[PDB]
RNA sequence: GUGCUCGCUUCGGCAGCACAUAUACUAAAAUUGGAACGAUACAGAGAAGAUUAGCAUGGCCCCUGCGCAAGGAUGACACGCAAAUUCGUGAAGCGUU
């Protein structure tokens, strides 16, 4: 019953659950990359990126 | 530069005439930028359970190939809370002319 509920419930396949977790993850070092350059910017120190 | 001048006129010089008439992306450089795999960590291969052949399609994505062949993971990408013009009923409660 268990494996039925969760085979009924799932539409999705492999590229479109890595891309779903890639994004997740673009999200998260987004926000650590803010995080770094709020805190240079907030302190005052111009690293330049490339 | 050479030759000819019944040129001065010596073998020294000068004069005249003739022929000959415009190289070089100008550097042995100074500069200026974008770039070599590939190593560093991470990262993991589509098709509604799993294991899988593939053929396409589109373009500010390319690589290998002489190729209008064929390969590159079906070469990669494409996976989107997929909302585009324009509304009306019926009673019910409350306030108003
Ligand atoms: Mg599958
Ligand atoms: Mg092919
Ligand atoms: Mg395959
Ligand atoms: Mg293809």
């Amino acid at each position: 019953l268990s494996e039925a509920r969760a085979r009924l419930a799932n539409t999705q396949g492999k590229k479109a659950k890595r891309k779903a977790r890639e994004k997740q993850l673009e999200e998260a070092r987004r926000l650590a990359a803010l995080q770094k350059r709020r805190e240079l910017r907030a302190a005052g120190i111009e690293i330049q990126k490339k």
